[PDB]
């Protein structure tokens, strides 16, 4: 009589739809650090499962851009047992000193979106890949390339 | 002090003369620095308005 039944499935796509505030304050994309609330705006926290059926916190941060109006910074991070690890895109157009690499959202003056990624869609690299990511994901045994 | 406004003459009997000169009144974009010394604070709307 099995306390947990059921076949897990691994995550592959996460569609997210959010409103900006537009009033709110600059931020300097090259001094964005996710240990630092300040650098950015704002901080969701999302629950990713792998291909074993472990539980993940995947925090997503939004930078307001300073030198580009209407236009947004994204990054990725995912939350181990030995602390949070940033997610790199692997095509990604927001980049930083620090090697951590997001996506950037552009928008219209009716509020709108503009444009994202350049027009290139959000494709993540390996979770688990050492040879793909500066910042591994340990994902137990489970499928390293997801 | 760099404020440019607009002049507005009138006739003898009180009807309008002329409006600027007979050029149409449009102000400067409300946002934008490179055009306005004094840019308002538009907030992320356009500042091209």
């Amino acid at each position: 009589i099995p306390a947990e039944f059921g076949k897990p499935k691994q995550t592959a796509n996460i569609e997210v739809g959010v409103n900006l505030p537009a009033n709110g304050d600059l931020k300097d994309p090259t001094q964005f650090d996710f240990s630092d609330p300040d650098t950015y705006n704002r901080s969701t926290s999302s629950t990713i499962y792998d291909s074993m059926g472990q539980s993940y916190k995947l925090t997503t941060y939004y930078l307001k851009d300073q030198t580009q109006p209407n236009t947004w910074n994204t990054y990725y991070t995912v939350t181990d047992k030995e602390g949070e690890k940033p997610l790199n895109v692997a095509a990604g157009d927001a980049q930083t000193p620090t090697g951590h690499v997001g996506h950037t959202m552009k928008f219209n003056n009716d509020g709108t979106l503009a444009s994202l990624n350049n027009g290139q869609p959000i494709t993540s690299v390996a979770l688990g890949d050492p040879a793909t990511n500066t910042t591994p994901v340990d994902m137990n045994g489970a499928d390293p390339a997801q």
